[PDB]
DNA sequence: CGCTAGTGAC
DNA sequence: TCTCGTCACTAGCG
């Protein structure tokens, strides 16, 4: 998520209802719902006790959704970037410290205060998200397990005209260049809708209202794929761009300080993560629908060697992919769980 | 004065 | 998805 990007170009959204998209399709950022849900029951998840509560807690948007004469596509993320292994690991490493920490110091120590260590250490696990599957499949809704990050899959299915707006939480959506997304829906169907068209109503943006500045602008405020340098944050991102006048963004990456007033040396690994975090958002592979193959998110430009995106995602045979996306196969022992075909 | 980053609570 | 988010504070930079 980009921080406090929501707030920055308050200017750009409205207020709006689900009943907008009635009768048209519209995709699902699941892992919001799937997070949120696994709250409620996160006791009796930590505990190793099997509930049910989350999956009701997707299926009561979805039927909220479905109530409005909406189609959903429920996409969920699959293989894990090659880039955001270390970082993967490192959290796991925290929530099996917390769940450790919460299990003997918390139990018998300070009985009292058991669910401190017990629910700072919740993981959203490729099983739950095959059991909310069925159950969406169930009612005859489409679901689509992205080959990578879903954010990338989602932003794919907008970009493609497959779907209207995409329903969100995570910032990150925007700055892969979507048309429609719709943040903060509580379960009554009140959300904020963000167009991209409308970014020109963001006066404080200035002349940064196009894709790749915008793009730029996230990045160089600090994301997923790189962290943001000391005492940068949106506003000050957003001035660099703004009184740039440079094709090559790297120049202006490198008189960053210059362009500030500041004094901020610029290092040579932040460069290379940068192109790599530009790299990703553009060019990450994600699975067509309709083709049935893997193709990045968007097409090659002149400037870049594919050979090199490695970091952004790796390329499987389509039928791999096929199963991948079907959530028949198993993301980590890759062996076939379920023998789900959409044509039958 | 504004921005950034870090703290405190639901 | 660096509580998950929200906002007031606020310290501290420039
Ligand atoms: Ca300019
Ligand atoms: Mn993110
Ligand atoms: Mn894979
Ligand atoms: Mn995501
Ligand atoms: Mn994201």
């Amino acid at each position: 998520g980009i921080q406090g990007l929501l707030q920055f170009i308050k200017e750009a959204s409205e207020p709006i209802h689900v009943r907008k998209y009635k009768g048209q399709v519209v995709a699902v950022d699941t892992y919001c719902w799937l997070h949120k849900g696994a709250i409620a029951c996160a006791e009796k998840l930590a505990k190793g006790e099997p509930t049910d509560r989350y999956v009701g807690f997707c299926m009561k948007f979805v039927n909220m959704l479905l109530s409005h004469g909406i189609k959903p596509i429920l996409v969920f993320d699959g293989c894990t970037l090659p880039s955001k292994k270390e970082v993967e690991r490192s959290a796991r490493e925290r929530r099996q410290a917390n769940l450790l920490k919460g299990k003997q110091l918390l139990r018998e120590g300070k009985v009292s205060e058991a669910r401190e260590c017990f629910t700072r250490s919740i993981n959203i696990t490729h099983a739950m998200a095959h059991k909310v599957i069925k159950a969406a499949r169930s009612q005859g809704v489409d679901c689509l397990v992205a080959p990578y990050e879903a954010d990338a899959q989602l932003a794919y299915l907008n970009k493609a005209g497959i779907v209207q707006a995409i329903i969100t939480e995570d910032s990150d959506l925007l700055a892969f260049g979507c048309k429609k997304v719709i943040l903060k829906m509580d379960q009554f169907g009140n959300g904020l809708e963000i167009d991209q068209a409308r970014l020109g109503m963001c006066r404080q943006l200035g002349d940064v209202f196009t894709e790749e500045k915008f793009r730029y602008m996230c990045i160089l405020s600090g994301c997923d794929y790189l962290s943001s340098l000391r005492g940068i944050g949106l506003a000050k991102a957003c001035k660099v761009l703004r009184l740039a006048n440079n094709p090559d963004i790297v120049k202006v990456i490198k008189k960053i300080g210059h362009y500030l007033k500041m004094n901020i040396t610029v290092p040579e690994d932040y460069i290379n993560g940068f192109i790599r975090a530009n790299n990703t958002f553009l060019y990450q592979l994600v699975f067509d629908p309709i083709k049935r193959k893997l193709i990045p998110l968007n097409a090659y430009e002149d400037d870049v060697d594919p050979e090199t995106l490695s970091y952004a995602g790796q390329y499987v045979d389509d039928s791999i992919a096929l199963q991948i996306a079907l959530g028949n196969k198993d993301i980590n022992t890759f062996e076939q769980i379920d023998d789900y075909n959409p044509d039958t």
